[PDB]
Formats: structure tokens, C-alpha cells, sequence
DNA sequence: CGATCTGGTCCGACCAGATG
DNA sequence: CATCTGGTCGGACCAGAT
């Protein structure tokens, strides 16, 4: 696809720097020529891309082209995957940390502000494929959901910009079984510790969790 | 400007259930006469709405119109805060909750796994206008400098989400002088705290300053 | 040889900021 | 005011989906 290969080409260009951060994007006219689409094509790629904060248009003035790690959002996590394989793992894991170490945050929340609330998330934990797929979805919409149970919405946009990658790499991990079971018992250990309102423990746990969680994970890529 | 138009339009229509979530986005071709500009700008608009997670666009089927708190990432931050007026002071408190909480974690990583760097952005606490407008952008860059000095970029990207609300808020915040004073503070005792190694103490100020600094902004809009 | 609704791409002309 | 750059027109033509 034209628009296709046309934000692939700029992004690839801007990654490898073919179009240096700080520096300006050729303009339209002759870019879209040196790319084979047509200006109206590469117009709206520069809008999206725009959006993503790979650069930034201004009516009459060039094109700036942008350093993301300082205008781009949690949005762009999937493609820092795709152009850095061999980072990947890393950045995996690092990905995982934040969801553990900010979601014992809202969590710890969320039992304190709406238990009602977030039992009724933890509810779907139950009636639940053992399928993969499925509980990668479940997994997010937990997460997902506690951080919006905690009252502070923008965790919950937070998640938002996590869910790309975090399901692609939840896809592959809950392949496994004994990672659906972790899952599981994490979740009704939650739901236990809202319950009994011992809120003290969350952190515990939730880094638990994590670690062991983390673990599998590890010897599944290993 | 068309454009312009256009995209607050669409918003606007999604916002106040005018093109509910849930639903389908009229046609191109007739929403864009609909609207008053034509197909090729309208198509613009919806590439870029479709990014920020506003729409689901798939070749040859209606564009589906989206729950924003589902699929919109940390960008739609100053979205957010345009549409609902009301809510605005509420959106803040969250987001520097948000900015606190979340802090602490690559605040105190970032003084464990290179304090060496940490202790390079603190730096730019010195030399600096006392001018609301310059601390604003310094305060970001020391947060957002912090977060990438804890080696989880993750962090720096979610602060990057953050930026555009955060330093609105600043600017209007920072032109009070017992503000500007009180961050030298944070950012000094922080660089202390650092060169102490007193890593178990970041919590119990990071935390403080949030609440003290959090008061003044209360007086300040009260 | 289905008919039709909807998006994607292409042209080439013109409006309109930014700046020498 | 010249020309560089982006922004908007419209109204032809290709292509997926039911
Ligand atoms: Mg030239």
C-alpha cells in the first residue's frame, strides 16, 4: 500500500538517520516524488505521523523531524519493537516493570477508593477461555480496568498507550499453562486482598507477580 | 482554518454524543459536504483523529467512532481539558498525582542505577530565569530528564504524553514566586539526597513536595 | 458477467503562511 | 513582491466489503 510504504519509508529514513532528528523533511513537492506516491498520499502520512510526534508541520515553514524520545508518546512502542529487534527483550522487560511497579499504585488505589468497583473487575477472572489469545485480552482489561477502578483515569489512558505491545507479548505468553495459572491466582489473591481489605499487602504481591510472572516469561524466550 | 474546523467539529460531535461511541462516522463524501470542506481535507482530519485513537479506519467498511478512555493515549490530555471545562481542575490534580506517584519509582531508580546522570539533569536546577515560562519547561525537562536517568525509557515516553498539559499548568503555576522557590528546594534536596545515597528517603520528600506544592497551586486557583 | 456503498490514490490548480 | 513551504479544492478513478 502506497501510504503504507510511504510512513514506513519516512519512519525507516528517521530511524536509521537517512532524516536526522533536528533536522528538515524534503519538502512535499519533491518528497512524495522521491517516494513514488502522490502528494495527497504522503499529505495525510505527514498528518499522522505528525500525531505520532515524528515531526511537526507549520503552514509555510519546512517540516521539523523530531527526536520521539522527546515528542513521542507511549503510542510508538510497537514500532520502537519492530525497528530495533535486537532491543526487544529489553525493552520487554521494561515494559513489564512499569506495568507492575505503576499498576500497584492504582491498584492499591482502586481497593481503597472503589473495591466494589474493582471486585467486579477481578470478577471476570472467572468464565474465561484457557485459550491464549483470550486471556491476554482478560490479562489487559484487569489491568486496564483496576487503573480505571482507582478513580485516576489517566492510569487508565496510561494502560491505553500500553496495550499494543503489552497484548502482542501476553499473545505469547499465555501460551504457556503454567503462565494462565500464575494469572489466576493472582487475580483471586487480589480480589482476596480487596475483600479483606488488607490493602497493606498489595505491593507484596503485585511485585511477586510480577517477578514470577517475569520469570516464566524468561525460560519462554530462553 | 478547513481542517481545523473540521477535526473540532468531529471531536466535538464525538464528545457530546452527536456521533456516539459505538456508532458509525457518516460516509466520507458526505461528511465532508456535511462539514464544508472537501474529501481530501476531511480525509486528512480523519487520519489524524484515527491516531489519537478517535476513530477505527479500514479500507472499504464505515469508520467505527471509538470510546476514547478505551483506545486515546496520553495525548488527548489537552483534548480532555478543552471539551469538558468543569472537570479541568479535577483532570489536574490527577495528572500531578499521576506526575508524583509515578515520579517516585524512576525518580528513586534512576538515583540507584545512574545517579551519575541523575545528577546531571538536577544540574539544570541551577541557571535559570526566574521566569515562570523558563522554570516550567526546566521542571518538565527535570522530570522527564529524571525518568530516562532510571533506564526505562518507558517512563521518559509517559512523561512525553504528559508534557503538553503538564507545562500549561506550569506556566500558570510558575508565575507565582513561593512556587518557584519551593522546586529549587525539591530539585536541590533531591540532588543531596542523591549524592547521600540516601535512597530511602526519596519517597517521603517526592511525596511532600507533591502535597506542598500541590497547595499552593490550590491557593492559586482558589 | 451484480450492484452499490465505502475507503484509498492520483491530478493539477489555487489559497495562503514564512521569510529573503 | 518573489518564492519557498504547507493548506485546500474538486471532481476522476481504483479497490475492499456485503
Ligand atoms: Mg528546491
Amino acid at each position: 500500500s502506497p501510504a503504507g510504504f510511504a510512513e514506513e519509508y519516512i519512519i525507516e529514513s528517521i530511524w536509521n538517520n537517512r532524516f536526522p532528528p533536528g533536522t528538515i523533511l524534503p519538502a512535499e513537492r519533491e518528497l512524495s516524488e522521491l517516494i513514488g506516491v502522490t502528494r495527497t498520499t504522503l499529505r495525510e502520512v505527514l498528518q499522522r505521523l505528525a500525531r505520532d510526534g515524528w515531526l511537526t508541520i507549520q503552514h509555510g515553514k519546512p517540516t521539523k523531524v523530531n527526536n520521539f524520545w522527546e515528542t513521542s508518546g507511549l503510542n510508538i512502542l510497537e514500532t520502537l519493537a519492530r525497528l530495533d529487534h535486537e532491543s526487544v527483550p529489553q525493552l520487554i522487560d521494561n515494559l513489564l516493570s512499569v506495568r507492575t511497579n505503576i499498576s500497584t499504585i492504582f491498584i492499591r488505589t482502586a481497593f481503597r477508593q472503589h473495591p466494589d468497583k474493582a471486585q467486579e473487575v477481578l470478577a471476570t477472572a472467572n468464565e474465561v477461555a484457557d485459550h491464549a489469545d483470550a486471556f491476554a485480552e482478560l490479562d489487559y482489561n484487569i489491568f486496564r480496568g483496576l487503573a480505571f477502578a482507582s478513580g485516576n483515569p489517566i492510569y487508565g489512558l496510561i494502560l491505553n498507550g500500553m496495550k499494543g505491545l503489552y497484548t502482542r507479548i501476553g499473545r505469547h505468553y499465555f501460551a504457556n499453562p503454567e503462565a494462565r495459572s500464575l494469572a489466576l491466582g493472582f487475580y483471586h489473591k487480589l480480589s482476596a486482598l480487596c475483600s479483606e481489605g488488607a490493602h497493606d499487602q498489595v505491593y507484596e504481591t503485585v511485585r511477586r507477580y510480577g517477578h514470577e510472572s517475569g520469570e516464566i516469561w524468561h525460560r519462554m524466550q530462553k
